[PDB]
C-alpha cells in the first residue's frame, strides 16, 4: 500500500504517525544531571555506520529489504549525504527547480536511499515508558520500518521526525529500514540556492519518556519599564493520566545559585465556557535586577523543569537555558531590551566543502568565532530551521538569530503560485509551525521569517498571524513580494541599494533611505540580505554603514553570505580542489553561483572580511587637534575589556606611540589628548593609526585581538629639496628599428614599430619578457560578468559592454614615436590609438625622460572616447623576468583592496610573499590589487608615483581564459599592472552593473605619471 | 455552509446572509482544545478556504463566519486573517472565545443580555450596552444568537429592540433559531407525532432542546 | 489500501483526488442559455433511486460490492439521510459529542453506507473533455469507485466533494 499510496507527490501527506514538535528534550531523571546540561541515559545518539543501498526509483527498492539485509548494500558513516559518498550527484542550481515544475508530481527517476540500522535496546526501555526515534534531518521525504513493520512517514527536510516505537520493538537485537526519496511534494518548497542534495544528514537518536511525561513546555520573560524586575513565565503540558498528586516544580539557576522557584499542580486557569487545560499548568518566577541576555553580554540562566509527585519523588525533568530580554517593536524602531538594535549580520549556510550539510560542532563553533572576531552580532538561518546545536551555541556565545522557516518555492511562475494557493497551506503551515513549536526557547532567537523567495501569497498572511497570536515575544519578518507586504513587521528587502532606485514594476527595490519615508510608512528597515560577496565584491560595503549609522530606522542587514558553498574534488594524482556547479555532470546548473561568502569553503577569509569587520566596528573615531573622540555603539556594555593603542609614522617609519584604556558607557564618549608629537626630521605625510585591543581572553576571541581601527593624515611637509645633479648623460642610439638608451650598467630600449619600452637591461640581463604596454582592460571579475553566459548573452552586464564595444580585443596603432636628447636626459615621446572597427576607443600619450641618475619618469595622458563603456582600468602592464620572493610598498592593505573597497586598508610599509598578492579566488579574475600606492618594490625595481598595483604569476590573460583556481599555472617571471586608475568592484548585487557612477572610469582625460628606478 | 440553492435564493428575495465554516467542537475541553493545536489548523483550514472559493460571488453573503461554538485558538486567527487578506470585501465574525477577540470584526455574543451582566470567568457576557463602551472598545455589536425562543418564549423580546434602536452600534442580530427540530414519527394507527431528542432510543440525548 | 490506511481517523487526510473548490458552474456553451440561467445539457443531476445497503461498519463491506450490485440492496431515494429511511437511529445530543472523546479515533462500531448507480453517459463526453461527478453533501466522510476502480475520497459533510471521472468512464453502463 506504501508504493501504492505515493504520498510524496501529495502535498496533503505531509506525514504519517509522526509525533508533536517540542523544545529539545533529554527525559533526564536526575534534576542536578538536568541542571548541569549533561548528558542524558535516555538519550541515545544512533549516529555511526549504517547500512546504505541505492536505487533509481522506489519501484526499484526489493521487499527484503524490509525484514533483511541486502549484501550489495554498503557499510556507511550516518548523518551524511549520500551524493557526498558518490551514489549519486549534486546537483547545483539557483532558481530553476532540478525538476521539471508539475506540482505535486516529481520524476519517476526518483533516487531512493534504502538505509537500515541493526542495534541494541536494553530491557529496561520496553518493560516501562515510551521509546521514541528521533531523525533531526531526512531530505527529502521517507517512510520508516522496525523489525519489518511499517512505522511511518515524514517531510520537511530541516525539521526533526519523531515515532513512538515502543510497540514494534524487543529486546536485544532490532533493525530500522529507512527509504529516503530524493525528490517529493516537499521539493517545491525547497527551491534555495543551494546544492541539492539527500540522505539522513541530521543526527538519529532514540528518545526514553515515561508515560506520565512533560509533552512541551515554554518559556517566556516579561519586565517593568527599566528592567529592574522580571517574571519569568512557564506554561508546562503533561501526557499521560491526570493524578491529584502530580506537580510541576520550574527552578531557575544562575551558576549553582538558585534565584527562583515556583511549584503547582497540574490544571490551568479557565479558558472558556469548558473549563481549562486539566494537562497544563503555568508557573511565574519573580526575578529582582536580572542579567540581561544580549550579544554583547549572553547571560544566561538554566531553567530546569522537574515534573513530580507531591511529596517530591522525581518523575523526570527537562531543561533549557533562558536568556532575560525583551524584543519588540516601537515608533518603528527594533529593540532589544529598550534599545535601538543595530545589526550587523550574516546569512549562514549549512555547508561543508567535505560533507555537504551536515554540521559539526567544531564548524558550527570555527563560524561562530570568526563571525564576533569580525563584528558580527547576528545570523539569519537562510533558509531553513538549523541543526539545533547551533542555537544552543547561539545563546551561550552571543549572536542574534533570525530562525527561518523551511519554504521557498523560487522557481515558480509567478513566485507566490504556491503560496498563495490554499492547497498547499496545510504543507506551508507545518514548515512555519513546527519550527516555533521547537525553537521558541532559545534566547537567540529574536526574529521569526516565514521562509525565503516564495512572492507573497495568502498562505503567508495567515501563518504571519499564526506565529503573531501564538508568540507576541518575537517579531515575524518576510521579504517576498516586496519587502514591505503586510505579511511582515519588518521592511526587509534584498540588494536594495542605499542612493539609488531600482523601480521594478510591482516589486521595486527602493533606495532603502527613499524606503523609509514613503508615504504612511513607519517600519524599520533590516535588509534581509546586502552586500552580495560574489568573488572580488563588498564595492560600496562602507555606503551602508555611512547610512546605517545616519539614520535611527536603518537598524543594519545581513551580508550575502558567510561561506562559499563549494565542494571538494579530486584529480588524476589525488590532489583535492574546490569545485562549483556543472562539476559533477550536473546540468542544467548555475556555475559559481554557488559560492558567495565573506570565507572559502575551508573558512579562510576572502579579503572583503576585512572590509566588513572595519565596517561593523562598535567604536566610532573623531579627530580635532591633538584630540581622539571615542564613541561607543555598545547598548549595553561598558568597555571593560578595551584599550587603545596608537602611533605616528611618517611615511612607514615610526615617529611615537601610546596606549590609554578605553572607559567608555554603552553609547558614551571618552576623549583622548595626544601629547606633543616631535616634528618629523624630513619631508612626507605623517598618519595616525589608532586600533582598539582586547587585553584579555573571552570566550569568542584571543589575548590582544583586534577590534577597530582608523586612521587620519596629520601634517604633511612637502619636499622642496632638488636630487643632487649627477654628472652623467645618457647616450642615445638610435636604428630603423629601436632607440636605445644607455647610462653606466644600465640600458633602455625603445620598439619603434610598437612605440613600447620592449626591453630593459642592468648589467646585461633582460629585464621584461612582454614588453611595458597601456592596458585598458582586466579579467572579468564575477560582479562584471553577472548571469551572462556564452550561449546567452545578457548584454548590460559590464563584460559584454566591454566586449562588444572592442576593449578586448582592440590593438594598439602608433602614431608618434620621437627621441630627443636634452642636457641631463633623453625624452622619448610616443602617441598610439586603439581602435575596433573604425572606431577609436582610447588615445594614449606618454613622455618618457631618462635622466643621469639612472631614474626613468613615465607620464602618461589617456584620451577615452566618451560613447565607450567606461574602462575597467587605466593603466600599463608588463611581464617582468624577475621571480622575488618579497612584494614591499608603501600604499593601502596589506590585503587586497579596490576603489570601493579600501576603507578597511592602512596607509604604511608593508612587506609580504609574493603569493599573499594574489587573492585565490575559485572562479579566477583580476584580482590582489593594492591602491594608494606611492612606492612599490619588487626584486632590484622600485617605481614611486600615485597608484594602483597588483603583481603574481598570472596573466591578465590567463586569469580570464581560466574558469577553475586549480588549473591556473605560474607563468615565466612575474606580471605586473600599475593603473594610475581602476574601476569599482561593485557588488549590491552581482546580476546586473552594480559599479557605483563615483568609481566608474567617466572623467574622459585622464592623467598619472610614474618613476622607475633600480634601488 | 448551505445547499448551493439557498444563497441563489438569498439573492434574489432579498436577505443578508452570515456564511459559516462548518467546524463546531462544543464537546471539547475546554472549547478551543483542536482549535489552538495546528495539527488540526490543515483540517480547519479547509473548512473555511473551499466555502469561500464557493461562495465569494453571491451578492447576499455581507459577512464571513469561522464556525461556531469552538473556543478560541490560533488557528482561527490565521483563518480570520487569510479571509481578510483574500476578500477585503466582507467583515469577519467569530463568537469563540469570548465574542469579542482577535478573531472578529463583529462583537458577536451569543445570549449577552441587555442590562444584566454575566460575568463568568474568562468569558463573561456584559450587558450589550455596557460591552459597547468597555476601554478601548470600538467595533459594532450584533449578537450571533439571541432570544432563544424554546417552547413558551420570547420574554423580554421588546428589550432587545428597544437596544437596537438607542444605540447606534447595537445593530441588531439573528433570533435563535427558525425552525424547530422536531422529526416525524408514527404510532399503532399510523397517526404521525412530532418527537424529539429520546424518541428513537438515542442515548445519550438532550430531549427536547432541539426544538 | 482503504482498509488499511483509515483515511477516516487522520485529520490529516481530509480528502484524496479531490478537485480545487470553486463557484457553481454550469458549462453552458451557448452563451444566451447562461445569461437566462436556463438548464445546460452539461450539468446532469443524478438524483433519483440509487441502490443502498447499510453496514455495522466498513470492514463488513464486501468486495462484491465494488464490481456487482448486492442483492440484498434495497432501491432508496437520493439525496437522503439514511436514518429517515430506518436503517439506524438519528441522534439528539447538544454539547456531548455522541462518540467517546478520543481524535482523531472514532467507534470501530462505525455505521456504513453503501450507495451505488448504474447510469448511462453520452457518447460525447467521452471523446473529448472532462466529466466530473460532485457530490454536494455527503455526511459524514467517503471513498469513491467508478466502474469497480477507487476514485477518491472525502471529507467536511456541508462541502461539495467534485471528482474528475474522465479515465473511469467507459461507454454503455457504468
Ligand atoms: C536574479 C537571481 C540572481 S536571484 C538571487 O540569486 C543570488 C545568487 O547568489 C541569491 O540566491 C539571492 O538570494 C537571489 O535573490
Ligand atoms: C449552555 C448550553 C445549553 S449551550 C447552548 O445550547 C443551545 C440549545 O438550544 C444552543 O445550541 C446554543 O447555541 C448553545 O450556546
Ligand atoms: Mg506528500
Ligand atoms: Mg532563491
Ligand atoms: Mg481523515
Ligand atoms: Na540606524
Ligand atoms: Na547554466
Ligand atoms: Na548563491
Ligand atoms: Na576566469
Ligand atoms: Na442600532
Ligand atoms: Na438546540
Amino acid at each position: 500500500v506504501v508504493l501504492q499510496r505515493r504520498d510524496w507527490e501529495n502535498p496533503g501527506v505531509t506525514q504519517l504517525n509522526r509525533l508533536a514538535a517540542h523544545p529539545p528534550f533529554a527525559s533526564w531523571r536526575n534534576s542536578e544531571e538536568a541542571r548541569t546540561d549533561r548528558p542524558s541515559q535516555q538519550l541515545r545518539s544512533l549516529n555511526g555506520e549504517w547500512r546504505f543501498a541505492w536505487f533509481p526509483a522506489p519501484e526499484a527498492v526489493p521487499e527484503s529489504w524490509l525484514e533483511c539485509d541486502l549484501p550489495e548494500a554498503d557499510t556507511v558513516v550516518v548523518p551524511s549525504n549520500w551524493q557526498m559518498h558518490g551514489y549519486d550527484a549534486p546537483i547545483y542550481t539557483n532558481v530553476t527547480y532540478p525538476i521539471t515544475v508539475n506540482p505535486p508530481f516529481v520524476p519517476t527517476e526518483n533516487p531512493t536511499g534504502c538505509y537500515s540500522l541493526t542495534f541494541n535496546v536494553d530491557e529496561s526501555w520496553l518493560q516501562e515508558g515510551q521509546t521514541r526515534i528521533i531523525f533531526d534531518g531526512v531530505n527529502s521525504a521517507f517512510h520508516l520500518w522496525c523489525n519489518g513493520r511499517w512505522v511511518g512517514y515524514g517531510q520537511d527536510s530541516r525539521l526533526p521526525s519523531e515515532f513512538d516505537l515502543s510497540a514494534f520493538l524487543r529486546a536485544g537485537e532490532n533493525r530500522l529500514a529507512v527509504m529516503v526519496l530524493r525528490w517529493s511534494d516537499g521539493s517545491y518548497l525547497e527551491d534555495q540556492d543551494m546544492w541539492r542534495m539527500s540522505g539522513i544528514f541530521r543526527d538519529v537518536s532514540l528518545l526514553h519518556k515515561p508515560t506520565t511525561q512533560i509533552s512541551d513546555f515554554h518559556v517566556a520573560t516579561r519586565f517593568n519599564d527599566d528592567f529592574s524586575r522580571a517574571v519569568l513565565e512557564a506554561e508546562v503540558q503533561m501526557c499521560g493520566e491526570l493524578r491529584d498528586y502530580l506537580r510541576v516544580t520550574v527552578s531557575l539557576w544562575q551558576g549553582e545559585t538558585q534565584v527562583a522557584s515556583g511549584t503547582a499542580p497540574f490544571g490551568g486557569e479557565i479558558i472558556d465556557e469548558r473549563g481549562g487545560y486539566a494537562d497544563r499548568v503555568t508557573l511565574r518566577l519573580n526575578v529582582e535586577n536580572p542579567k540581561l541576555w544580549s550579544a554583547e553580554i549572553p547571560n544566561l540562566y538554566r531553567a530546569v523543569v522537574e515534573l513530580h509527585t507531591a511529596d517530591g519523588t522525581l518523575i523526570e525533568a527537562e531543561a533549557c537555558d533562558v536568556g532575560f530580554r525583551e524584543v519588540r517593536i516601537e515608533n518603528g524602531l527594533l529593540l532589544l531590551n529598550g534599545k535601538p538594535l543595530l545589526i550587523r549580520g550574516v546569512n549562514r549556510h549549512e555547508h561543508h566543502p567535505l560533507h555537504g550539510q551536515v554540521m559539526d560542532e567544531q564548524t558550527m563553533v570555527q563560524d561562530i568565532l570568526l563571525m564576533k572576531q569580525n563584528n558580527f552580532n547576528a545570523v539569519r538561518c537562510s533558509h531553513y530551521p538549523n541543526h539545533p546545536l547551533w542555537y544552543t551555541l547561539c545563546d551561550r556565545y552571543g549572536l542574534y538569530v533570525v530562525d527561518e522557516a523551511n519554504i521557498e518555492t523560487h522557481g515558480m511562475v509567478p513566485m507566490n503560485r504556491l503560496t498563495d494557493d490554499p492547497r498547499w497551506l496545510p504543507a506551508m503551515s507545518e514548515r512555519v509551525t513546527r519550527m516555533v513549536q521547537r525553537d521558541r526557547n532559545h534566547p537567540s532567537v529574536i526574529i521569526w521569517s516565514l521562509g525565503s523567495e516564495s512572492g507573497h501569497g495568502a498562505n503567508h498572511d495567515a501563518l504571519y498571524r499564526w506565529i503573531k497570536s501564538v508568540d507576541p515575544s518575537r517579531p515575524v519578518q518576510y521579504e517576498g513580494g516586496g519587502a514591505d507586504t503586510t505579511a511582515t513587521d519588518i521592511i526587509c528587502p534584498m540588494y536594495a541599494r542605499v542612493d539609488e532606485d531600482q523601480p521594478f514594476p510591482a516589486v521595486p527595490k527602493w533606495s532603502i533611505k527613499k524606503w523609509l519615508s514613503l508615504p504612511g510608512e513607519t517600519r524599520p528597515l533590516i535588509l534581509c540580505e546586502y552586500a552580495h560577496a560574489m568573488g572580488n565584491s563588498l564595492g560600496g560595503f562602507a555606503k551602508y554603514w555611512q547610512a546605517f549609522r545616519q539614520y535611527p530606522r536603518l537598524q543594519g542587514g545581513f551580508v550575502w553570505d558567510w561561506v562559499d558553498q563549494s565542494l571538494i574534488k579530486y584529480d588524476e594524482n589525488g590532489n583535492p580542489w574546490s569545485a562549483y556547479g556543472g562539476d559533477f555532470g550536473d546540468t542544467p546548473n548555475d556555475r559559481q553561483f554557488c559560492m558567495n561568502g565573506l570565507v572559502f569553503a575551508d573558512r579562510t577569509p576572502h579579503p572583503a572580511l576585512t572590509e566588513a569587520k572595519h565596517q561593523q566596528q562598535f567604536f566610532q573615531f573623531r579627530l580635532s587637534g591633538q584630540t581622539i573622540e571615542v564613541t561607543s555603539e555598545y547598548l549595553f556594555r561598558h568597555s571593560d575589556n578595551e584599550l587603545l593603542h596608537w602611533m605616528v609614522a611618517l611615511d612607514g617609519k615610526p615617529l611615537a606611540s601610546g596606549e590609554v584604556p578605553l572607559d567608555v558607557a554603552p553609547q558614551g564618549k571618552q576623549l583622548i589628548e595626544l601629547p606633543e608629537l616631535p616634528q618629523p626630521e624630513s619631508a612626507g605625510q605623517l598618519w595616525l593609526t589608532v586600533r582598539v585591543v582586547q587585553p584579555n581572553a573571552t570566550a569568542w576571541s584571543e589575548a590582544g585581538h583586534i577590534s577597530a581601527w582608523q586612521q587620519w593624515r596629520l601634517a604633511e611637509n612637502l619636499s622642496v629639496t632638488l636630487p643632487a645633479a649627477s654628472h652623467a648623460i645618457p647616450h642615445l642610439t638610435t636604428s630603423e628599428m629601436d632607440f636605445c638608451i644607455e647610462l653606466g650598467n644600465k640600458r633602455w630600449q625603445f620598439n619603434r614599430q610598437s612605440g613600447f619600452l620592449s626591453q630593459m637591461w642592468i648589467g646585461d640581463k633582460k629585464q621584461l619578457l612582454t614588453p611595458l604596454r597601456d592596458q585598458f582592460t582586466r579579467a572579468p571579475l564575477d560582479n562584471d560578468i553577472g548571469v551572462s553566459e556564452a550561449t546567452r548573452i545578457d548584454p548590460n552586464a559590464w563584460v559584454e559592454r566591454w566586449k562588444a564595444a572592442g576593449h578586448y580585443q582592440a590593438e594598439a596603432a602608433l602614431l608618434q614615436c620621437t627621441a630627443d636628447t636634452l642636457a641631463d636626459a633623453v625624452l622619448i615621446t610616443t602617441a598610439h590609438a586603439w581602435q575596433h572597427q573604425g572606431k577609436t576607443l582610447f588615445i594614449s600619450r606618454k613622455t618618457y625622460r631618462i635622466d643621469g641618475s639612472g631614474q626613468m619618469a613615465i607620464t602618461v595622458d589617456v584620451e577615452v572616447a566618451s560613447d565607450t563603456p567606461h574602462p575597467a582600468r587605466i593603466g600599463l602592464n608588463c611581464q617582468l623576468a624577475q621571480v622575488a620572493e618579497r612584494v614591499n610598498w608603501l600604499g593601502l592593505g596589506p590585503q587586497e583592496n579596490y576603489p570601493d573597497r579600501l576603507t578597511a586598508a592602512c596607509f604604511d610599509r608593508w612587506d609580504l610573499p609574493l603569493s599573499d598578492m594574489y587573492t585565490p579566488y575559485v572562479f579566477p579574475s583580476e584580482n590582489g590589487l593594492r591602491c594608494g600606492t606611492r612606492e612599490l618594490n619588487y626584486g632590484p625595481h622600485q617605481w614611486r608615483g600615485d597608484f594602483q598595483f597588483n603583481i603574481s604569476r598570472y596573466s591578465q590573460q590567463q586569469l580570464m581564459e581560466t574558469s577553475h583556481r586549480h588549473l591556473l599555472h605560474a607563468e615565466e617571471g612575474t606580471w605586473l599592472n600599475i593603473d594610475g586608475f581602476h574601476m569599482g568592484i561593485g557588488g549590491d548585487d552581482s546580476w546586473s552593473p552594480s559599479v557605483s557612477a563615483e568609481f566608474q572610469l567617466s572623467a574622459g582625460r585622464y592623467h598619472y605619471q610614474l618613476v622607475w628606478c633600480q634601488k
